[PDB]
């Protein structure tokens, strides 16, 4: 059956997050959904251990903290994550109520649409060397989901985090050959993979050539080889039946765009006392949305939140008159937070 | 004398005031903070220092005076000067913008900006219901000290129970010819060092003690001579006094705000959504002293609001400024302007 809620939120960065928050408060529930493995959109995936400085009354805290302190604070009202998924359609079905599809065919059926798409949707980067569209689907593989595909072929794999590294790794004894191109030797994923690789390397089993790759070879999306320039100006060729580039992940605009809703610059307008957009029940609150005088912070992105959470309780409770409540003061809201 | 000048000059130091302070700061836009309170922190300092707050985005639980410490360390790189105890009470425009600013103690600012983070209003003593409104407060009724040699040799009617009432009980006993203290109820839940060393002045002969409220003042001309105070078994009792100190607490009032020519509705500034700007080019007004359409009084939006404020006031003070957004994460720029190194 589809899943119904309140309220279903697109992303699960910082303002995202931080929106399960505000409209906790308001007894209103909610699910998420992010195409990303983890929660904390470009905070965790982007900068994890980095300091933050303006999040305003934290002198520093890092991208992983924030997210991990954004989740204690949501942890009262119970979220319902569905990573490594993606968004797909919306379909207008109530005044306001809306039907959203994910990419594994999931259903869900919600009163209000809350947009914390953020910079867009995660996808894998496409490497920077020309012609590369051609081999994508046929020879270029930005996953692999069923291993046995790759049995005794020629195998380039590019890049040098955990996701390269693992797939050398597990894809190695079952390769006719491979051939690992990473632009510096110099590995983090240390010690364990980064060790067995080079066990590898040094037992002739793996090629390691230091740089990158300048064109490719082969007709109708098929690979046979790649030409790879070192780090002395010079080149080299490479057999490979397949290309499997981890240059990690990045950022498009994705599904936002098929939902009519009225962009500008691939930024969802929206109403500053309520986040709405042109769909009513359809919010966008953090980096994906603009105004006048916009500021892609983070801090921008709870106001937003708090806003919008104003407004979707009206829809998900049409009876109920709003009384405002401190957080402090009020024992009905930290009843609803768990503080006894 | 002479004027300060300053690039920015905030009214109030409240979160949403203080935090201004870190988004002007990134744009090399000094500030100097005046409020009429006694420390930094505004009503998280003042009403509840000690009640946690929840709804700080990526905070679980900070108190109000965790914030307000959080908030100070984290505006520190930048050098705010703060003028406490001290009353913003005139605004005039004298360049475009540019104001000119005084302080109910004479104290002049000269700033490009101005920000209006009021708050709630100005905190101010509250009358005791005597009735109390009255002749007397020009001259022997007073809810400050002026300086202390006002009170040598006087007879002190001093009324509450709180740290002030107590602070100034003891401080003004060794010059007092003679002092009362009355409060409503024989407990005493300020600092205990305090309550304390008062019982002690009670137990030593040098304190009269009576727990009640004041239902009668004497005096002619607005100059006390005793006062009447009714006990709490409806007994009453004549007191000596040639002064008489309520400390009753705070309590904000809109005060000098309504005198500055604002256009205000329902008693607050509104306020452009994109700059929180004013009417008046140059004034700015965030925290819960603005309005607009959505406005939550939370200290979250306050934060927002300095933020797009700090964008618009930049332009200003440095108008050949090209501005350029950077990230604090990812900018050695602004890490600079931190101290991070
Ligand atoms: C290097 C760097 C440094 C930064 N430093 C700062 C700083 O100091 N201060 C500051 O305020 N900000 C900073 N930012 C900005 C901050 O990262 C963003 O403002 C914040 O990430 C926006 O949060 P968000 O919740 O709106 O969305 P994001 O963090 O962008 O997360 C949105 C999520 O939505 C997902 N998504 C989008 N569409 C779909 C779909 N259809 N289905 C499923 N998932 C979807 C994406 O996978 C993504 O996870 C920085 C950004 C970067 C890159
Ligand atoms: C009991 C209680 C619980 C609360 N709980 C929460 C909560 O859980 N979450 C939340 O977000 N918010 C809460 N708030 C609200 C929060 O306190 C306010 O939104 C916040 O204080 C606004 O701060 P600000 O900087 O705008 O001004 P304030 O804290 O109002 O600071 C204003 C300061 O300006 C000064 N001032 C005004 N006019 C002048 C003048 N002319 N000259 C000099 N000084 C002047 C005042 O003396 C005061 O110190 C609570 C409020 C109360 C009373």
């Amino acid at each position: 059956e589809t899943i119904k809620t309140d309220v279903l939120i697109v992303g699960a960065g910082p303002c995202g997050l931080f929106a399960v928050f505000e409209l906790g408060l308001l007894d209103v529930k909610a699910h998420l959904v992010d195409i990303l493995d983890k929660v904390g959109g470009q905070c965790a995936e982007l900068y994890p251990e980095k300091p933050i400085y303006d999040i305003p009354g934290i002198p520093m805290v890092t991208g992983h903290g924030l997210t991990e302190a954004l989740m204690e604070q949501i942890k009262p009202f119970n979220p319902t994550f569905h990573l490594s998924e993606m968004v797909e359609n919306v379909e207008k079905i109530g005044d306001p109520g809306f039907r959203v599809t994910t990419n594994a065919g999931k259903v869900f059926e919600c009163t209000v649409l809350v947009v914390a798409a953020g910079g867009g949707s995660f996808l894998p980067k496409r490497p920077p060397v020309p012609g590369v569209e051609a081999y994508e689907g046929t020879s270029v593989h930005y996953a692999v989901r069923k291993m046995e595909d790759f049995r005794g072929k020629d195998i380039l794999i590019v890049g040098g985090g955990d996701s390269a590294l693992d797939w050398t790794l597990n894809l190695n004894p079952i390769a006719k050959s491979m051939t690992l191109v990473h632009r510096r030797d110099d590995f983090r994923g240390a010690p364990h993979s980064v060790e067995q690789m080079r066990q590898l390397v040094a037992s002739g089993k793996l090629d390691l050539k230091i740089g990158q790759i300048t064109e490719l070879q082969g007709d109708n999306g098929q690979l046979t080889g790649a030409t790879v320039k070192l780090n002395d100006n010079t080149t080299s060729q490479i057999k490979c039946d397949a290309m499997l580039p981890f240059f990690g992940l990045t950022m498009k605009l994705g599904p936002v765009a098929n939902w009519g809703l009225d962009l500008e610059n691939n930024l969802i307008p929206v109403d500053t006392g309520t986040f709405e957009t042109n769909v009513p029940g359809i919010f966008a609150i953090g980096d994906i949305n603009t105004y006048p005088g916009k500021l892609k912070l983070i801090l921008s992105g709870f106001h937003e939140g708090a806003l919008m959470a104003q407004k979707a309780v009206k829809y998900v409770y049409p009876d109920k008159r709003v009384v405002f409540q401190y957080t402090t003061s009020s024992t009905n809201l930290q009843k609803k937070l768990g503080v006894n």
